[PDB]
């Protein structure tokens, strides 16, 4: 067994996740070798997405773990994300397949939006022209959702969700005409420098559950993260915290998210970290405990992915 909270179309997911992306220069070959540490440490949910370029490597991970007895498909809740060249209607569900051919899976537990502006359908990612610039796509998400929607009507995702939207761009799903599937989640930057409070009790209000990222201040990669951004693990109350628990700030990071109701991922390559991320159920934080993470917010977003801003759909 395993603490999973129920989903709004009946879906259980596990509420720690392993995050898979690494930066460009640690070789894929390394997200194998974590991913099965990971099963092995008890997590039950694997974050990944087609921009990750890991699929191969996590969906080997997870059907070794299988074809070896260590876990049952149905014991790992493993999700994949739609990469901005395939949000148009037609290309949604092919790009669905692709990721599946990839890890050698039927199905993903769940599919994502990854991010809500789209770019020029082809191979590359992101795409650009001759100059450089971005090529840029205009793509109704209310199109994008509806194949989302039949994308879960045939199996091929157990449920369907999305990503970095802020409250207008949900509610523009969730008022959609015709709407048949709420997204199940919202998967977004949260963390104690930014707690997302009032995000946070929005999809509460609409029984969305928001899956925390950077949960741990991210990998603070350049030039995707501002170098002189403060680093969260080194937070004093953290620390403190931490010391006083015989615990690491980690730790208190992630129960500060489980117990504000939020889904945590956390992403280590590393063993010692992997195992140790699991002790987040081994302890519990106190109210006074919580008020005081609570005061360390700051209105600090780590990722911006500033390349993407211009177009309306930019959710920051
Ligand atoms: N939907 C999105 O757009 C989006 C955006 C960002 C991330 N994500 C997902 O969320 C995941 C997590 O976010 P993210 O990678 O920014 O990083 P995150 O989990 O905040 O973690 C950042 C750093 O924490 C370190 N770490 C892990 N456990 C630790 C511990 N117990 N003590 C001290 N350090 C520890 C890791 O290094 P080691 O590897 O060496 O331990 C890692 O570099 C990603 O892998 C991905 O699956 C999604
Ligand atoms: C959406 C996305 C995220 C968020 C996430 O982890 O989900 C991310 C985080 C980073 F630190 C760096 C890149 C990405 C990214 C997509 C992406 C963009 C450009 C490239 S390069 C120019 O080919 C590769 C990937």
């Amino acid at each position: 067994k395993y603490q999973c909270v129920k989903l709004n179309d009946g879906h259980f997911m596990p509420v720690l996740g392993f995050g898979t992306y690494a930066p460009a220069e640690v070789p894929k070959s390394k997200a194998l070798e974590a991913v099965k540490l990971a099963i092995e440490a008890g997590f039950h949910h694997i974050d990944s997405a087609h921009v990750y370029n890991n699929e191969e490597q996590v969906g080997l991970a997870i059907r070794s773990k299988i074809a070896d007895g260590s876990v049952k498909r149905e014991d790992i809740f493993y999700t994949s994300k739609l990469w901005s060249n395939s949000h148009r209607p037609e290309l949604v569900r092919p790009a669905l397949e692709r990721s599946l051919k990839n890890l050698q899976l039927d199905y993903v537990d769940l599919y994502l939006i990854h991010f809500p502006v789209s770019v020029k359908p082809g191979e590359e990612v992101i795409p650009k022209d001759e100059n450089g610039k971005i090529l840029f796509d205009t793509v109704d998400l209310c199109a994008t959702w509806e194949a989302m929607e039949k994308c879960k009507d045939a199996g091929l995702a157990k449920s369907i969700g999305v990503s970095n939207f802020n409250h207008r761009l949900l509610e523009m799903i969730l008022n959609k005409p015709g709407l048949k599937y709420k997204p199940v989640c919202n998967q977004v930057e949260c963390h104690p420098y930014f707690n997302q409070r009032k995000l946070l009790d929005f999809c509460k209000s609409k029984d969305i559950v928001l899956v925390a990222y950077s949960a741990l201040g991210s990998h603070r990669e350049e030039p995707w993260v501002d170098p002189n951004s403060p680093v969260l693990l080194e937070d004093p109350v953290l620390c403190a915290l931490a010391k006083k628990h015989k615990r690491t700030p980690a730790l208190i990071a992630l129960r500060y998210q489980l117990q504000r109701g939020v889904v945590v991922l956390a992403k280590s390559y590393n063993e010692q970290r992997i195992r140790q991320n699991v002790q987040v159920f081994e302890f519990q934080l106190t109210s006074e405990e919580m008020k005081a993470i609570d005061g360390l917010n700051r209105n600090v977003r780590y990722l911006t992915l500033d390349i993407f801003a211009g177009p309306p759909n930019y959710p920051f």
